[PDB]
């Protein structure tokens, strides 16, 4: 529908689901497994940025194997790099994403607790492979008819690099704004696992009220919203911010008191709010880690370290495809998708 969707013989009966930039997603029938599946068309070979997000995601999703992470069952493309204009990614078909649910459905504490658990169970695996998602948000969280959750879209995911994390004040950033951590606008490049935890916390706050917690309308407004609820950062939290332009801005701000979680979330579970507090901690070094998040009393009826697997092996270092030209990426996208062609 709309435009060309050439998913070959093995997939039939196309139904539009949704799209976006350099992509488009339909549902089809897998004749080999007799089950309906989701397929996403990708046309990234235009400029490097698309190719870059497409290579990462294919490279990661293909090495990752986890119940709460979306997998790639199949990849359809042309037999030659010279004929390849599009690439099709076959993935599990899910009923919906968390973004849609929050629009019309009120979640029970049980649903909130289970959804939270699956997010962290999957995030733990991701960080085990030394990888950051870096764009966690409701729309990147898929649910099926029995409320099984799968994290998707690793287009902004990078290998963790905490040693080269520092940067100047008000540094431009690409991930979704409502879920950007405080330090992003202050002095962080986003190469620390503490980036993801913050977003999860934003997500946990949004699940409690069906509203985004920090809905900034622009870059610096995002920091205002956060400071408006957590209140002024303490002296010790302020001493960790060594960058002067960053520290002075915070200093130039009038003293603001923190708003009690139970003031914002009246009918929320106390154990939930306590964990929310740990996740939405201003100081990234103090912010609770994922494996602590699971061991938290709130997730007590699900927590089981033996049933929450980690990666067999991480990614050695940051993927160097950062300054790699359009041509080499297409070649790499081509080489990464080879295992799915019949002549292989
Ligand atoms: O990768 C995915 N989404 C992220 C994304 C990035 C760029 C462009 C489009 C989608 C994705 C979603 C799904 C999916 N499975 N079942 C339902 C979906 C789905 C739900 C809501 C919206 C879409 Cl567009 C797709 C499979 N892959």
């Amino acid at each position: 529908r709309g435009q060309v969707f050439d998913v070959g013989p093995r997939y039939t009966n196309l139904s539009y689901i949704g799209e976006g930039a350099y992509g488009m997603v339909c549902s089809a029938y897998d004749n080999v497994n007799k089950v309906r599946v989701a397929i996403k068309k990708i046309s990234p070979f235009e400029h490097q940025t698309y190719c870059q997000r497409t290579l990462r995601e294919i490279k990661i999703l293909l090495r990752f194997r986890h119940e709460n992470i979306i997998g790639i069952n199949d990849i359809i493309r042309a037999p030659t790099i010279e004929q390849m204009k599009d690439v099709y990614i076959v993935q599990d078909l899910m009923e919906t994403d968390l973004y849609k649910l929050l629009k019309t459905q009120h979640l029970s504490n049980d649903h909130i607790c289970y959804f939270l658990y699956q997010i962290l169970r999957g995030l733990k695996y991701i960080h085990s492979a030394n990888v950051l998602h870096r764009d966690l948000k409701p729309s990147n969280l898929l649910l099926n008819t029995t409320c099984d959750l799968k994290i998707c879209d690793f287009g902004l995911a990078r290998v963790a690099d905490p040693d080269h994390d520092h940067t100047g004040f008000l540094t431009e950033y690409v991930a979704t704004r409502w879920y950007r951590a405080p330090e992003i606008m202050l002095n962080s490049k986003g190469y620390t696992k503490s980036i993801d935890i913050w977003s999860v916390g934003c997500i946990l706050a949004e699940m409690l009220s069906n509203r985004p917690i920090f809905p900034g309308k622009h870059y610096l407004d995002q920091l205002n919203h956060i400071l408006g609820i957590l209140g002024s950062p303490s002296q010790e939290d302020l001493n960790c911010i060594i960058n002067l332009k960053a520290r002075n801005y915070l200093l130039s701000l009038p003293h603001k008191n923190k708003v009690p979680w139970n003031r914002l979330f009246p009918n929320a579970d106390s154990k939930a709010l306590d964990l929310l507090d740990k996740m939405l901690t201003f100081n990234p070094h103090k912010r609770i880690e994922v494996e602590q998040a699971l061991a938290h009393p709130y997730l007590e009826q699900y927590y089981d370290p033996s049933d929450e697997p980690i990666a067999e092996a991480p990614f050695k270092f940051d993927m160097e495809l950062d300054d790699l030209p359009k041509e080499k990426l297409k070649e790499l996208i081509f080489e990464e998708t080879a295992r799915f062609q019949p002549g292989y």
